[PDB]
């Protein structure tokens, strides 16, 4: 029993972190096979940051403009190219610790583990959701750029995020491992702001299923709702519209608990309208939206505490 | 910026996890050098669980009664002994992945990272506090016994917890790596219950410092309090008494923010008495008690967002 925000074991990713220096800028890189991936903003200096032209900044560098350190060992750069907002630095050594991996672009609402890293050395791990507005609520200081986000399926690491920047609200933006940003953001110091966010409805519902599997039913009611009547209420409370796809995704959790999705929806409608009356759900006084249905299945018992 | 419950990178601990079988019971073991540590309740079968005599159960086993698997490789047991509620199985191979490590007995209120493990294979990592009543609010299923808790200082792993059992409230109990339980609990299936818990006052205060360092001051007030007047209020709200030692521990955070401890105490007194008025602190609608002062210093910038 219990329910915690649980990150993937980070060992396979720790063995891939390096430090990348260019001029007086140091940040983190990811070393797989004989390539090191890092944010391209490593090539900026102070002033470059406002209006940098990366093609023009890069063509001015050689291979030996880049210093790469793996632990206490210098990796020699024998090649470099730019791919979107990332650099791909070819090095002379293949990483002997390279796990099976994939690059994946996660979708809004999905979760992943972040390995916060400084000067190429891992310092902590925590679980994030990709918000609807394409930012994450991370925890990052200066020097954390190039820290990556990932999931693990079997023994395969699916990398999905590389950290690039912090926005004025203290939330975070970055790219997939193709260097394509999540959201409308750009790697330069303009006046960009996170758009308005929404509560992730599918996840709140998954988490209500988790509470049931774990033995708690207090928030349920005798009612049902239609997808549409639910969505009218959803909009009023800044929740994402529920779709039939979301209803189908919730199938297996519905089956394990015996609670029809739209019945769980009515329960949710009631919680939004009435509050929790000073009670908790899985120890929480608020409606948690950062566990997916897959997160609940991965953590909860396959047997309901009936 | 940001503030997350952050676990230590788990790689050094993942390389030490094995599976230990005895009869039809499988659980996790920790492999350092040529010793594997596991809960001694591995030697119980069904019925043994209520009134087991471990000395009598153990003397009936040989070395080859124990099956130990490291990944896909069988480690041969050449020795075994009991130490408190743990077994120490000597094996023929020294773990080539043994990190620098210590065994430490953590104190109530202190935190640590848990590597949840099943059948010797790590499945997730999350941060816990040791509650005042010597339990943790973990997330564990059947097969999770022998999963360990740890901190990392530099590159040294300080192991502090091994998981043994779940109590009726869904919270968890276990031992240090000497096999001595945290709390009055015993490794048999009696009618034991967690004692009443308390809120960890020192940590709540550390977390209020974290909120200030991160730029937020809304909860402060013009008042001060004495240690004693504070404690009268503390008792009324099920908070631990504040001690002078706690005040001294909070020194560096006090210094970084310019807020005297007892002034932060007055602010806390006010929050307990009045509530948060529908506002959040570091994104939380409740007073968080699972970050130590060391957790705040390890995660927050050394520069206050003034
Ligand atoms: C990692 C970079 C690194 O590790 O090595 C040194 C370059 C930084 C991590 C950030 C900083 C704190 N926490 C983090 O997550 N990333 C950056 O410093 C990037 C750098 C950069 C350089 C060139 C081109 C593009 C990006 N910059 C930012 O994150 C930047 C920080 C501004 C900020 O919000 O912090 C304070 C201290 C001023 C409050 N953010 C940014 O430009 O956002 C857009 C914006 C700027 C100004 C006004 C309004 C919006
Ligand atoms: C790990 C053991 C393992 O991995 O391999 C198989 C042995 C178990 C992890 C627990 C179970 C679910 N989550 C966890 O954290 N640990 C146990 O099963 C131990 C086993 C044991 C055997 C012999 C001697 C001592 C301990 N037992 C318990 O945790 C036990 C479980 C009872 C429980 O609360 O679960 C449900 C399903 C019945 C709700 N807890 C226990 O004995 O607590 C004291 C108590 C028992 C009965 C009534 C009141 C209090």
């Amino acid at each position: 029993s219990g329910f915690r925000k649980m990150a993937f074991p980070s060992g396979k990713v720790e063995g891939c972190m390096v430090q990348v220096t260019c001029g007086t800028t140091t940040l983190n890189g990811l070393w797989l096979d004989d390539t090191v991936y890092c944010p391209r903003h490593v090539i900026c200096t102070a002033e470059d940051m406002l209006n940098p032209n990366y093609e023009d900044l890069l063509i001015r560098k050689s291979n030996h403009s880049f210093l790469v350190q793996a632990g206490n060992v210098q990796l020699r750069v024998i090649g470099h190219s730019m791919q979107n907002c990332l650099l791909r630095l070819k090095v002379d050594t293949s990483n002997p610790k390279t796990p099976k991996y994939k690059f994946v672009r996660i979708q809004p609402g999905q979760t992943f583990s972040v390995l916060a890293c400084y000067n190429g050395s891992p310092s902590g791990v925590y679980q994030c959701a990709m918000r609807p507005n394409h930012t994450i609520k991370g925890s990052f200081l200066n020097g954390s750029c190039g820290s990556v986000g990932f999931n693990i399926d079997y023994d395969c690491v699916s990398f999905c995020y590389m950290h690039h920047m912090e926005l004025p609200t203290g939330v975070h933006a970055g790219t997939d491992l193709e260097g394509k940003f999540y959201g409308p953001f750009v790697d330069r110091q303009t006046a960009q702001a996170a758009g308005t966010d929404t509560t992730i409805t599918l996840n709140v519902l998954a988490w209500l299923y988790a509470a049931v599997i774990n033995g708690d039913r207090w928030f349920l009611n005798r009612f049902t709702t239609t997808l549409n009547d639910f969505n009218l209420v959803a909009m009023k409370y800044n929740y994402e519209p529920l779709t039939q796809d979301h209803v189908d995704i919730l199938g297996p959790l519905s089956a394990q608990t015996g609670i029809a999705v739209l019945d769980m929806c009515a329960a949710l409608k009631e919680l939004l309208q009435n509050g929790m009356n000073g009670r908790t759900i899985l120890g929480s006084t608020i409606l948690e939206d950062e566990f997916t249905p897959f997160d609940v299945v991965r953590q909860c018992s396959g047997v309901t505490f009936q």
